[PDB]
């Protein structure tokens, strides 16, 4: 990347900024700005590339082979009961949360057995979480 | 990437903000922006490129052979039982939540066995994440 | 990276500011800004790449052969139980939370057995973490 920015509330180049109950008098602002941005990014020059995969088998016995790639989830078990008896009780339940595998952002690239890449892989998360909020 | 801008609230190139109960008098705001941008971004110059995959099988005996790709999800429960038995009670239930594999965002790319892949992946993610908010 | 940042609440590359109750008299702002950017940014020449890969098997005898990639999740048990009883009670629950496995950002590049790649990876992550907020 080049440029990432995150800015809780306000974001400014120039900010001549008067916020609530204020006096402003006899004022005389003068500003030139004279900005020049040059971006030369992600340039290639190849004269050849080559990428090659070859696999030959000759009279040979080959038994029993197995491959697996990766995430491999097997057998897996998530077993939350809730049980709540009652008796002459009083129960306020303000904001209650059971929760389970709960994603906000899952990103995948090139996730595979037998791979060959050439360039750029990028990945950018800019957010605000707010699970619970009980006022 | 190049720019990645994630603002709460406000974003200014030029901001001559005023705000509430203010007296704005006498005022000579003179403004010159002289503002240039050239951008020159992903550019490739290739002579040549060669991607080759070649295979031979020649008088062999195979068997037995097994390929199994990524994400093998297999033999997964979920069990989340909710037994609410009552006797002269009072529930007050505001805001409450049984969430089970709650996704907001799953994005793939090239999730593959074989791949052989030339050039650019790029993934970005803004948000503002509030689960719950029980005012 | 080039530049990344984070600001809580205001960036400003130039910020004149009054806040609230404020006397602004006889002012005179006078500003010049001559700002240049000039960027040159993953400027590969490549005369030749190669990426060769070649498997040969002859007369051979292969048996029993077994390849795992990463990420082996296997025989895996989650158990919560809530069992509550209740007798002439009171229960107050204003914000009870049950999270099991619960994930945000999750992000994967290249989880592969082989590979073989060429470049550039990269992975920024910004933001403002807040589970829980009982007021
Ligand atoms: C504002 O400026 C003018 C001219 O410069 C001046 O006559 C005036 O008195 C100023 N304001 C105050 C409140 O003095
Ligand atoms: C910018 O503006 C001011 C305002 O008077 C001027 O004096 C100056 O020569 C200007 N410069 C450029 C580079 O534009
Ligand atoms: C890529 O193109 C030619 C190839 O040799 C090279 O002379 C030139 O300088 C390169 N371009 C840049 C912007 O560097
Ligand atoms: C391996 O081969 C034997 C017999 O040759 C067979 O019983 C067994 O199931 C095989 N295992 C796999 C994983 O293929
Ligand atoms: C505003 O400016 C004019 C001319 O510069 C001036 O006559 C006037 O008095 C100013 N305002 C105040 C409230 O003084
Ligand atoms: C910008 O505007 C000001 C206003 O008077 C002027 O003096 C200056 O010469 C200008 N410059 C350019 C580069 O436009
Ligand atoms: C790509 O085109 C030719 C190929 O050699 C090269 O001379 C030129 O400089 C390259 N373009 C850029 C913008 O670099
Ligand atoms: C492997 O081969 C044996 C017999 O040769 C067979 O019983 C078994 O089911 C095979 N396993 C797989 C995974 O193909
Ligand atoms: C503001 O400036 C003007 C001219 O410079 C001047 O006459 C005036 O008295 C100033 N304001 C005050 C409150 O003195
Ligand atoms: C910037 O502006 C001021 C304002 O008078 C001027 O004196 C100066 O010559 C300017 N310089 C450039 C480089 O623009
Ligand atoms: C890449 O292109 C040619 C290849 O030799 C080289 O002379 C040139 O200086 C390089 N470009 C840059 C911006 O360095
Ligand atoms: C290995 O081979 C034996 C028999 O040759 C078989 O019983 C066993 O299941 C095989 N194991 C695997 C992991 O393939």
């Amino acid at each position: 990347s080049i440029d990432v920015k995150y800015i809780g509330v306000k974001s400014a180049y120039v900010s001549y900024d008067v916020q609530k109950r204020t006096i402003y008098l006899n004022i005389t602002n003068t500003l030139n700005i004279t900005n020049n941005n040059y971006y030369s990014v992600e340039v290639e020059n190849i004269t050849a590339q080559v990428q090659f995969s070859k696999t030959v088998i000759g009279k040979a016995r080959l038994n029993n082979i197995t491959i697996i790639g990766p995430l491999d989830m097997k057998q897996i078990d998530y077993t939350v009961p809730t049980v709540i008896a009652e008796e002459m009780s009083y129960m306020y339940d303000f904001c209650t949360l059971i929760s389970i595998k709960v994603h906000n952002i899952v990103l995948m690239m090139q996730v595979t057995v037998t791979t060959t890449y050439f360039g750029h892989s990028e990945q950018i998360s800019q957010e605000r979480y707010q699970y619970v909020d009980c006022g």
